[PDB]
């Protein structure tokens, strides 16, 4: 991920630029609730125009539209509002993101026109499939996906996608674009820099702290990471799987995954063969339900959950081994809560484990954070920044230009 095209080493002088955003804000009633994402991407947009583009066009999706045209639920149209404002400019939106009256719009723009395009999931060719009304799902036609392409292959002259968080998809915007230069722009350059050190040479030791709640599809993670890593906590749901597999414990209601339980020995031995110091949880905090507002209690592995009863985060003596493993680290990755985080009561093993990092950082060490100012990088996309730890290749990152 070393070796892409970025904006910064683009020209785009005189030249028409198609930009694939992230312009999928939190939304109600059609007002953006947080302007964060809209935010992230004005450099990128006031490097082109500072240095000459004649027109920056943007294409980007909002919501779950799923291939349909909902301009009453799921247009584009506020967050042009909202760009205008935050770039001082003005912002030219198009009730389309495709055919011959965009192209007319977009073929000679009056030079430092910013343009954008209405949400490209109103088309199922953006995604490759849909719904409908009735929510049946539907396929894209192979000829209309090529001409939906070609389209907004006509919108600019060269390309920069700023979408990591869509990079891991194979989309008419992330590879479709058919343009001589294609770049990164400058958030997408900050993840390639990232992931790239964390994945070709990180600093040492390099700790994984792997999360989430189920072990099934974080088989290829894990395995992946075991080639990569000096240490690896693993918490959340899945720590559950280990713990009972590895140590007989009794886990009560906690996630359980049966699938999973047959490969927990397979993984440790590859640690083993490794080095990799494996940092399991000690202790818990329990709930007599899932739900934000259950009782809680407290377990160790020596106990066991009692019958009923669900791990949803670590325990103290928890926090304190996985602080032993953060104070260690010279590069850290997390990817996925180690506790039921979003609810008050479940997040105490997260935010203080949170906080580990960050003096981590202040130490020196590279922390990354998978999908603020206290951490080296907080990545901007979550299926992506997973599909990346799993070692595989992602469409758009790789359609993206050599050199
Ligand atoms: N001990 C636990 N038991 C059940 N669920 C958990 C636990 N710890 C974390 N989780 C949940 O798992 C979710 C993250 O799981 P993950 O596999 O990363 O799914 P996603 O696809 O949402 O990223 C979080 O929303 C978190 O609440």
């Amino acid at each position: 991920l070393s070796n892409k095209l970025t904006l910064d080493k683009l020209d785009v002088k005189g030249k028409r630029v198609v930009m694939r955003v992230d312009f999928n804000v939190p939304m109600k009633n059609n007002q953006i609730t947080n302007n964060q994402r809209i935010k992230a991407a004005v450099p990128s947009i006031k490097f082109c125009l500072d240095n000459g583009a004649k027109s920056v066009v943007l294409m980007s999706h909002l919501g779950r539209p799923d291939g349909v045209p909902m301009p009453d639920k799921y247009s584009l149209e506020p967050v042009a509002v909202e760009l205008k404002s935050l770039l001082g400019k003005d912002v030219l939106f198009l009730k389309d993101c495709v055919g011959p009256e965009v192209e007319k719009a977009c073929a000679n723009p009056a030079a430092g026109s910013v343009i954008l395009l209405e949400n490209l999931r109103f088309h199922v060719e953006e995604e490759g499939k849909g719904k409908d009304a009735s929510g049946n799902k539907v396929k894209a036609e192979p000829a209309k996906i090529e001409a939906f392409r070609a389209s907004l292959s006509k919108l600019g002259d060269v390309y920069v996608n700023d979408a990591f968080g869509t990079a891991h998809r194979a989309h008419s915007s992330m590879v479709g674009v058919n343009l001589p230069q294609k770049a990164g722009g400058f958030l997408m350059k900050k993840e390639l820099n990232y992931f790239a050190k964390a994945l070709e040479s990180p600093e040492r030791p390099f700790l994984a702290i792997l999360g989430g709640a189920k072990v099934a599809d974080k088989i290829q993670l894990i395995n992946n990471m075991l080639d990569k890593v000096n240490e690896m906590i693993i918490g959340g749901g899945m720590a559950f799987t280990f713990l009972k597999v590895l140590n007989n414990m009794e886990i009560g209601t906690s996630l359980f995954d049966e699938e999973g339980a047959k490969i927990v020995k397979d993984l440790m031995s590859k640690a083993e063969k490794n080095g990799v110091k494996i940092t399991l949880p000690v202790d818990f905090v329990t709930a007599d339900k899932f739900d934000e507002n259950a009782k809680t209690g407290q377990a160790t592995v020596a106990s066991g959950i009692p019958a009923g009863w669900m791990g949803l985060d670590c325990g103290p003596e928890s926090s304190k081994k996985y602080a032993e493993a953060v104070t260690r680290a010279k590069q850290i990755v997390w990817n996925g809560p180690v506790g039921v985080f979003e609810w008050e009561a479940f997040a105490r093993g997260t935010k203080a484990l949170m906080d580990e990092v960050v003096k981590a950082t202040s130490r020196g060490c590279i922390t990354i954070i998978g999908g603020e100012d206290k951490v080296s990088h907080v990545s901007t996309g979550g299926g992506a920044s997973l599909e990346l730890l799993e070692g595989k290749v992602l469409p758009g990152v790789d359609a993206l230009s050599n050199i």
